[PDB]
């Protein structure tokens, strides 16, 4: 079975102990098939490394189910059997960016972020839309697209975790890169600035700018509940 | 949970390994609730001592299910996941009699045997009714009642495992006990013999006679496929 030996490590004692406690909570035969499928997904995720570092495409292939079914299973099981703060999920998103597992990229006046985890996607969307203002964004499958000019105009004044204003931290990045790149004016609330001036920069400056921008946006959202 | 700590020993490694192999045989989410309930029953029975030495009443109480449901689950799970010969099940029945876990008792012209296991009950009934003749017997719940006079008249000539005829082995028992009990004629194919003469014996002779008779009947049935 390509499945059970793809498991390279698993705490079999607590897989068994946990399964028995939850299968038998209301008595033998009390859980529905769907309840048990959520339990099994949780048990493999909590007590093995099977899903570790794998994309949704890989996990769905491993489980022999569609990506759409996997997303429902992942969310329903997380809600049933796990508890995380929005703060911890936002921080996990941030760390994935620092590690390069998620690579934000700017195109025109939009920053785009592939977020494969439905749990992280849910908490980001909820938290970023709970700041008192409608947010200019959309999702293309699992890719968040966020309008830059409008975001900084509307939310640029809110503090990030290190106390500085969001717009301040992003502007300060562009100044430093002006030290080794050809100098540009900095107008982050300007749609045409992103479209023409930002587009001029070297692909590696733009890559790094997008990671810092999204790090700072997450940091701003974490600072505000 | 009165359940999971009633487990005094369990191979948790193979409980986990076995569950994963069978849960995932056709892919995640392919097994019905009923399929999974049969699997779990088999897994607890194969990989723990939870059910060991317990009556159906105790197991059903442990599982929070009726005795009728338990019997269906036990049979369906055995058929799905286990394999035993009729010969091995008949021998297990025999050993339970020697151990005193099952105590055959004669009343009138009938010998009665409580058989709690639906698996053993099924193989006994099938094997004992596959000897070419209709058998005079009935079940009261899990108590087999077998008519003595008619059984020895019809099947008394068939060999038991040690080569002797069934009627011969049973008669030889009554002779030995005549050595220390008051002597009786021996007419095991006679209904009124069981009802009046056998009834005379001491309760401990009758207890031992019933175990030897049923041991020999099982031995006869094992000798004939």
């Amino acid at each position: 079975m390509a499945l059970i030996d793809q498991i390279t490590t698993i705490n079999k004692n607590e897989f068994t102990d946990d399964f028995l406690r939850k299968y038998f909570e209301l008595g033998f035969g009390s859980l529905s098939k769907h309840d048990i499928d959520l339990l099994v997904y949780y048990l493999v995720k909590e007590h093995s490394d099977l899903f570790n570092g794998k994309t949704n495409y890989e996990i769905s292939s491993l489980l022999t189910i569609t990506e759409r079914k996997l997303q429902s299973i992942q969310m329903e099981s997380y809600l049933r059997y796990e508890n995380n703060s929005i703060s911890k999920n936002l921080e996990e998103l941030s760390v994935k960016i620092t590690k390069g597992e998620i690579k934000p990229e700017v195109e025109g006046d939009k920053i785009r972020v592939l977020i494969d985890s439905p749990v992280l996607r849910r908490d980001l969307e909820y938290s970023i839309t709970s700041l008192g203002h409608i947010v200019d964004y959309s999702f293309n499958k699992n890719i968040l697209s966020l309008r830059l000019s409008n975001f900084f105009e509307v939310f640029g004044n809110l503090n990030i975790e290190n106390g500085k204003e969001l717009k301040t931290q992003v502007i300060d990045f562009f100044r430093e890169q002006n030290k080794w790149d050809k100098e540009i004016l900095i107008e982050i609330e300007n749609k045409s600035w992103w479209i023409k001036q930002f587009n001029t920069l070297q692909a590696a400056v733009k890559k790094e700018a997008a990671a810092l921008i999204f790090h700072s946006i997450i940091s701003m959202v974490k600072s505000h509940i």
